[PDB]
């Protein structure tokens, strides 16, 4: 491939000490004259380990550049470094992307550098095996709570046309023949005397409906909106198009169908890559074929602020773009190229709407204190204290990234984003994030110092919940409920009304429930779809809570020791699944790592667990998967 090319190697591993070593070969047929390297890393390398040459780490961003001044040609450059971690399962787990910068007789020039899968030391032996399963006659996902399914059958075609007598069902009628059109060049249209009937039924609760296939017709009841939406997104997969004949046909039978848990999200890391809107729309649109119902937009984090503030132009100019010439360095990929995008109000607005038309909620996460590099280097002059000397490191390996809560500046900068978002998202709710403030911070902060003296505080982190506190108080008067990471409670200084997500486990989830909190359930260990779905060292992803199989994914049971007497329970608004996108930049990389476990993870959303079998579910993916086919959505292959 390239004439430069960089190995990575496993040399040992001694308990939370692993050794690398790098060597970096100019295979082509110059001198490289004052070069340097730079890559892509993860992990945190210990800067006094290095064995040979300069090493800069800014998050991901490494440079390393030789003691030397020249590589001969076909010569390369050997470097060692250690890092504590425990020992490398995947190739995930090596470095994304390498790069050089050099002079060649007197001209600069810049190349990239193939980077060798790393060579590792101790790979997983074990493999999620997946059995041979048959195809189901339903291929429901997820499985609805009642279904009693006849012999026969009803067949029909394009001039069966579509009835509608009530008007709560107009978005989710658009819906069905939207989607008939898009995935089958089926066409409906709407007849007083169609063959499918949308009517209301006010017993039925909100998000539940009936749908009733019969030699006649297909009837579908419901009493809200959002039990439209889920009874079209039913029938959408229980229909079988018959190309030839160009009909349609549902299996005669009866569906009576409720969901378990209100809260039913999906979350997407917009800020690490960025991801278009039709990207976005069109996982949206894949969000409510399983009958989520709620989009968390992670739109902000330290390589990244992809939402527009009209009012801080900068925070768009500046921090929805990184790169070597960019204030913010390049991160994770796209070591070469100015990389980013942002949303723009009107685009979000318009994400918005179509979503709604999903009976999708879209609740916005502005990401603070923590994780907020990308805004402190759109916005210096408001967020920078120039005689804090607090030396902190950040789970990403920042230094420069956290908010100060002292600043008047940053109850400026706040106050101007929450007042806009609140005004741009209907939704009554706000995620205001507050996840891995890093333990040293403010430490050294003159203007902390003050402030902790000046109220009595004796913990930095009751600082950082004054800070949250504030939000939740700016947030209440323009109309939101707070909501925030499981660590937003630390400090103890926010108000019970704010929203608990339970991430590093479902623990902060049972805790912050008993004290009056109401949470949402989203442990990294059964979640989350950024991690591994098998051992096998070739399986792209992260690992630091577990691999996630999907049958790990399926058999979550939400706090499954809590007695369902327990009134606990009723402080579960319900699930999320999330993708966290550090090495996620694509839409084919999305869609594997997303499907199938967001299947699985729909129905423990959806589905009482007396109906959630394994085997069962299998056969149900198994007549699902043609689906994604025809949609062209790259899921993960379960029987490959
Ligand atoms: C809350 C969370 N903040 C961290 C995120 O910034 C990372 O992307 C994710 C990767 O798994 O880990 C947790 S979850």
């Amino acid at each position: 491939g390239s004439e430069y090319r960089v190995d990575l190697v496993v040399l040992s591993e001694q308990k939370q000490n692993c050794r690398f070593g790098l060597t970096f070969h100019n295979l082509s047929d110059q001198d490289l004259n004052s070069w340097g390297l730079t890559f892509a890393f993860d992990r945190y390398i210990l800067p006094d380990s290095v064995s040979n040459g300069q090493l800069t780490q800014i998050g991901s961003f490494c440079t390393l550049k030789p003691e030397g001044i020249v590589l001969a040609a076909n010569h390369h450059y050997y470097c060692e470094f250690s890092i504590g971690s425990n020992p490398f399962r995947y190739y995930s787990d090596g470095f994304n992307e390498a790069m050089i910068d050099f002079v060649v007789d007197g001209q600069p020039q810049r190349a990239q550098v193939d980077v060798t899968p790393i060579v590792l030391a101790s790979p997983y032996r074990e493999r999620s095996d997946i059995p041979a399963s048959l195809t189901h006659a339903q291929p429901l996902l997820p499985k609805p709570n009642h279904i009693e399914v006849s012999d026969h059958s009803f067949t029909f075609d394009e001039q069966a046309g579509v009835a509608i007598y009530t008007d709560l069902a107009n978005s989710a009628k658009a819906w069905l023949l939207e989607e008939l059109q898009r995935i089958h060049q089926f066409t409906l249209s709407s007849s007083n005397s169609g063959k499918i009937i949308f009517k209301s039924n006010p017993t039925l609760d909100e998000g539940a409906y009936k749908l009733k296939v019969s030699e006649e017709s297909i009837k579908i009841e419901a009493g809200s909106s959002s039990g439209f939406t889920h009874a079209c997104a039913t029938l959408l997969q229980l229909l079988k198009r018959d190309e030839a004949t160009k009909t349609m046909e549902a299996v005669c039978c009866s569906i009576i169908d409720s969901p378990r848990f209100r809260y039913r999200g999906m979350m997407l890391d917009c800020a690490r890559h960025f991801h278009s809107v039709e990207q976005v729309k069109r996982l949206i649109n894949l969000l409510a074929h399983y009958k989520l119902n709620t989009f968390h937009w992670h739109l902000t984090d330290d390589e990244g602020w992809r939402v527009e503030i009209k009012s801080l132009p900068q925070l768009t100019e500046i921090g929805a773009w990184r790169g070597i010439d960019e204030t913010i360095e390049p991160q994770y990929t796209h070591l070469s190229q100015r990389y980013g995008g942002f949303y723009t109000q009107e685009e979000i607005r318009d994400v918005i709407a179509f979503a709604e038309q999903r009976g999708i909620t879209i609740i916005p996460e502005i990401d603070v204190p923590g994780h907020c590099r990308a805004a402190i280097k759109s916005l210096p002059h408001l967020l920078i204290e120039a005689e804090d000397t607090t030396e902190y490191r950040s789970i990403q390996h920042y230094n420069d990234n956290v908010i100060n809560p002292a600043l008047p500046g940053s109850y400026e900068f706040i106050d101007k984003v929450l007042e806009e978002i609140a005004a741009l998202f209907p939704a009554p709710y706000v995620h205001i994030g507050a996840d891995e403030v890093p333990n040293g911070v403010w430490s050294k902060s003159p203007a902390c110092q003050a402030l902790m003296e000046q109220l009595g505080y004796t913990d930095y982190k009751e600082l950082q919940g004054h800070f949250l506190r504030h939000a939740e108080d700016k947030l209440r008067k323009l109309g939101k409920r707070m909501l925030g990471w499981e660590e937003a409670q630390h400090g103890n200084k926010v108000s019970k009304d704010t929203v608990i997500y339970s991430w590093l486990s479902e623990e902060a989830a049972l805790n912050c429930a008993r004290q009056g909190f109401d949470v949402v359930l989203q442990p990294a260990q059964t979640t989350y779809l950024d991690m591994t779905q098998d051992y096998a060292p070739e399986e792209p992803g992260v690992d630091w809570a577990n691999p996630l199989p999907l049958e790990k994914a399926y058999n979550y049971e939400p706090l499954a020791e809590v007695p369902a007497d327990d009134p606990i329970r009723k402080r579960i608004w319900g699930i999320q699944t999330a993708l966290w996108c550090e090495i996620i930049n694509n839409p084919s990389r999305m869609d594997y790592m997303i499907f199938p476990r967001l299947t699985a993870m729909a129905e423990a959303c959806w589905t009482e667990k007396q109906h959630r079998d394994w085997t069962d579910y299998l056969s149900r993916l198994k007549g699902h998967l043609p689906l994604l086919d025809l949609q062209g959505v790259n899921y993960r292959k379960p029987w490959k």
